């Protein structure tokens, strides 16, 4: 699914990550954009043979299980291919282990380099939320 921008605001609000630590709304729908473009079926590889996927390119290095990450963690207990559901749930409920881990939303190297000191509210803007 490729989610609009104000669609997908919309779900991530209604699944609790608005001010999730912090983070206000307009910061998860920057990431999302630039991870993703909004495509909840997005896969990238990553040269050490990870992969990342969906709305938010979880990485299977550490987060799910994708049965091709050689001495890889699944911390959040679900095979990868849940995170490209047109159902955000997964890819929400991981994304809050995540940002709990304690680098916040620099887990997202597009966030941090596109998204972290921007006017993210931007992103939200027009948007019934
Ligand atoms: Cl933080
Ligand atoms: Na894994």
């Amino acid at each position: 699914k490729v989610f609009g921008r104000c669609e997908l605001a919309a779900a991530m609000k209604r699944h609790g990550l608005d001010n999730y630590r912090g983070y206000s709304l307009g910061n998860w729908v920057c990431a999302a954009k630039f991870e993703s473009n909004f495509n909840t079926q997005a896969t990238n590889r990553n040269t050490d043979g990870s992969t990342d996927y969906g709305i938010l390119q979880i990485n299977s290095r550490w987060w799910c299980n994708d049965g091709r990450t050689p001495g890889s963690r699944n911390l959040c207990n679900i095979p990868c291919s849940a995170l490209l559901s047109s159902d955000i749930t997964a890819s929400v409920n991981c994304a809050k282990k995540i940002v709990s881990d304690g680098n916040g939303m620099n887990a997202w190297v597009a966030w941090r380099n596109r998204c972290k000191g921007t006017d993210v509210q931007a992103w939200i803007r027009g948007c019934r939320l």
